[PDB]
C-alpha cells in the first residue's frame, strides 16, 4: 500500500521534530536561564524540521503539518484521502516524540515542583510539550499569531512547491521551510516553537494528558487547546489565497 | 501586464521580510532584555530576506529594495519604467507589513507607556517599524551609515547577479543577500535591521503617522525620516562605481 | 593499500572535529561565562563535523563515529573489516586533537585549580575533553541520553545515504549532519557535545589518563567511562531497525 | 593584464571580509557588553569570508589570506609571481577597510577615553582593527594558536579546492570556508576574529599606526606585531604537509 509508506514517513518525520523540539524546550524550563534562550529554541526547532524533512521528504512528500496538509488538498494538488490518513500519521509521532522527551527528562520533570505535576505556572512543566497562553498571549491574541503564522508559512511552502517554479535540487527545500519555521518562532509572541502545525501542538498535549498531568491540560485557559487546531487550519486557507492572488494564479 | 504581475511579487515580497523584521524587533522592544538581543534581530532580517527573495525571486527578480531596484536601472540592466513601479509596489507592503506587525502587538504595544503611544523615549514604541537616531547615530554620522551600508549590499548583490560570472543556480542567491543584510546590520551601528532598504524604514514609518503615533515621526530628529531614503539612493550609486571599477568593467 | 587510505582519512576527520570541538569546551570551561554558553559549543562541534565530512568524505566515506561505522556494517553495506580500523583510526585522532587542545590551553588548563590538574568538581578540567555524570545525569538516566541520540543521528544518516534516494550532491551531506549533532546536542541533556560518537569520548579520555590527570578519569561516576561507548553502539542497532521498519525496508 | 584584475578582487574581497569583520568587533568593544558576545564577533567575521569570497572567486580564486596564497605557491599549483602581488593587494584592502571602520565609529572611538586614542588598556580601541597579547595570550601561547588555526584552514581549504575530488559547484566553497573561519575563532583563544589572516592583522594595524595611535602599535607586547604574519605562514607550511601526508599525496 503506497498510502500506508507514505503515513509511515510522515509518522517519523513528525517524530523526529516534536523529540528534537520539545527536548531543547525541556532544556530551557528545567534549567530557567542556564542552557540558553527563546533563541536556541526556535533554532533547534527550526532545524529539526529541515532534518525531519530530509528523512521522509522523498516518500510522502515531508508535509509533517496538519495545516500544510490541508493547503494542497485544499488546492487539489493531493487526494482528499490523504487528509485523515496523514494527519493521524502526523498526530501520531508527536504523541511519540512527546513520550520520548518525558523518558528523557523524567527525573528532572518529576522533580521541578517536588513530586508532583504541575500544568500551569510557575513550576509548570506541561508548557514543554504543549502551548498555554500568556500574559499577553490569551485567546484573542493567541488566535490570531497562529492565524498570520500559518498564512505566511502556507505562503513560503507552496512558493517552493509549485512546478511552475524552478526544480529546486533535494537539500534546498527542508533548509527553507526550516528558515520559515525559524523565523516565525522569532517573530510570533511564541516562545515554545512551532506553533503553526496542529500536530506538534495536539500530539504532545494529549501525552500530557496521560501522563499524569491530569484532564487539566485540557481545561484550563478558557478551552484553550483547541486554538492552536482550528487557527492554523483557518490560516493554511487564508495562506493559500494570499499566494494564489499574487503570485499563484499569475503563472500560466 | 507582465509589469502588473511583478509588482505584485514585489509587494508580497516586501510584505514577508518587513512583518518578519518588525516582528522579531517587536518582541526585543516590548520584552526589555528577555527575548533576545540584536543578534536575533539581523538573523531573523537576514533570514526573511532569504524568504522573500524564494517567494518572489521567479517572477520580479526579487529586488526588495529601491536602491537595489536604482541601481539595476543605473546599470541599464532594467527599463527604467521599473524603478516608480517596484518602488511604490516595495512601498506598499512594507506599509502592510507593519499593519500586521502592529496588529499582533496590539495590546503591547498600547500598554508600553500605559494608554499612550510616544514616539521616542524610554517607552519609545515608534522604533520597532521605523529608524531613529541614537545617542551616537546622529543625522551627520547616521548619513554615511546609510551610504557605506547601501554600498557594500550593491557590490554583493552585484556580485551573484552579473551573467559574465558562473549561473548560479536557485537557492543560492537569496542565502548570500540574506548573508549581505545580516552582516551589515551587526556590522553598522544600526539595531533595527536591514537599515539599506528605502521602503522597510519609510513604509512602516509612514503607516505609524497613520497608525496613532501622530504627525512626530516625520517631524523628530532635525528631520530624520528622509536620511534612510536619500543616503541608501546615493549608496547604490557608490556601489556601483565600486564593483564596475574593481570587477564589473574587467569582465569581457 | 585502500584500507590505509580510507583510515588516513579517518584520522585526519577525528582529528578535526575534536581539535574544534574539544578547543570550543575549553574557552567555555577555563572562561567560566565569559566566552559563550552551550550554544557555542554546540555550534562549533555540529560545524566541525561539517568541515571533518568534507575533509574525508571523498576517501572513507566520512564516518567519523564508530557508532555510524557499526550501523554501515551491521547493514551489510560496508565489510565488517573496516569497523576495527575504522574505529582504531576513528580514536587514534581523538586521542591526537585532544592532545592540540591540551598545548593550546596548555597554561590555562594547569592554573585552573593552581598547579594541579583536577578530574571532576567546581575547577575541573578533565570534562573539557570528556564527559562525566551530572546531577540529573547519572548512568542510569545518560545511558537512555545516548541511545535515544545515536539512534535519532543513525536515522539522519541512513535518510541521506540510502541509495534509494535522491543522488545528493557533495556539500549537502555534511551540513546535515552537522545539523544533526547540532540538534542533538541542545535537545539531550549533554553540554559536552557530540556525545553520541564513541571514539570523541574515549579517545580524550585515554589523553587524559596519560595527561596527568590520573587513572581518576576511568574509575569515576561509578565507572561511567564504558557507557559512552556501548549505550551509542546500541542506539546504532535500534536506529538501523527504527529506519529499516518505517522507510528502509519499503523503498524498493 | 591579467593579473591586475586579479589583484584588484583580491584587494575588494579583503576589504569586504575587514570592513564587515573589524565593523562587528567595534561594536562589540565600543558598547561594551550590549550589542553582543565573542558569537557574533565569530559569525560575523565568518560570514564576511563567504561573501567576499563569492564577490572575487570568479576572478582571483578568492583567496583573501597570505597564508592561504603561500599554500597554493608552495604547492606548485600557482606561479611564485602571484605571491607578492595578492599579498599586497589583500594588505591593501584591510588597510582601506580599516579606514571606512573608523570613518563609522570616527566618534564612538575617539569618546571611549575621552579626547585620545589608547592602544591597549581598559579604554583600549586598537584592540578593533589589530589583535594583542592577552593575559594567556602572550608571544609563546599565541604563537602556536596561529600555527595551529593557520594549518587547519589550510587542511580544510585544500579538501574542497583539489582537482581530484568533486568539482564543488559555486556557492558551496564560500560557505565553506566562512564555516572554518567562524569555528577557528569559536575554538582557538582569539576574541578579534579571522587570527589566521596576515593581511587582516597587519593591515588594520598599520592604519592605526598612521591613524593616530602612535608608533606604540608596532612597539608593544615585546614586539607582538610580526608574529600574527610570521605563524600564520608557518602554519601554512604545516597544513599543506598534514594534509599531503594524510590526503593529498593518496589521490592518483
Amino acid at each position: 500500500y503506497r498510502l500506508l509508506r507514505q503515513a509511515l514517513a510522515e509518522c517519523l518525520g513528525t517524530l523526529i521534530l516534536v523529540m528534537f523540539g520539545c527536548g531543547s524546550v525541556a532544556q530551557v524550563v528545567l534549567s530557567r536561564g542556564t542552557h540558553g534562550g527563546f533563541l536556541t529554541i526556535n533554532l533547534a526547532f527550526g532545524f529539526a524540521v529541515t532534518l525531519a524533512i530530509l528523512v521522509a521528504g522523498q516518500v510522502s512528500g515531508a508535509h509533517l503539518n496538519p495545516a500544510v496538509t490541508f493547503a494542497m488538498c485544499f488546492l487539489a494538488r493531493e487526494p482528499w484521502i490523504k487528509l485523515p490518513i496523514y494527519t493521524l500519521a502526523q498526530t501520531l509521532g508527536a504523541f511519540l516524540g512527546a513520550g520520548i522527551v518525558f523518558g528523557l527528562y523524567y527525573d528532572a520533570i518529576w522533580a521541578f515542583a517536588g513530586n508532583e505535576l504541575v500544568v500551569s505556572g510557575p513550576n509548570g512543566t506541561a508548557g514543554i510539550f504543549a502551548t498555554y497562553p500568556s500574559g499577553h498571549l490569551d485567546m484573542v491574541n493567541g488566535f490570531f499569531d497562529q492565524f498570520i503564522g500559518t498564512a505566511a508559512l502556507i505562503v513560503c511552502v507552496l512558493a517552493i512547491v509549485d512546478p511552475y517554479n524552478n526544480p529546486v535540487p533535494r537539500g534546498l527545500e527542508a533548509f527553507t521551510v526550516g528558515l520559515v519555521v525559524l523565523v516565525i518562532g522569532t517573530s510570533m509572541g511564541f516562545n515554545s516553537g512551532f506553533a503553526v502545525n496542529p500536530a506538534r501542538d495536539f500530539g504532545p498535549r494529549l501525552f500530557t494528558a496521560l501522563a499524569g498531568w491530569g484532564s487539566e491540560v485540557f481545561t484550563t485557559g478558557q478551552n484553550w487547546w483547541w486554538v492552536p487546531i482550528v487557527s492554523p487550519l483557518l490560516g493554511s486557507i487564508g495562506g493559500v489565497f494570499v499566494y494564489q492572488l499574487m503570485i499563484g494564479c499569475h503563472l500560466e
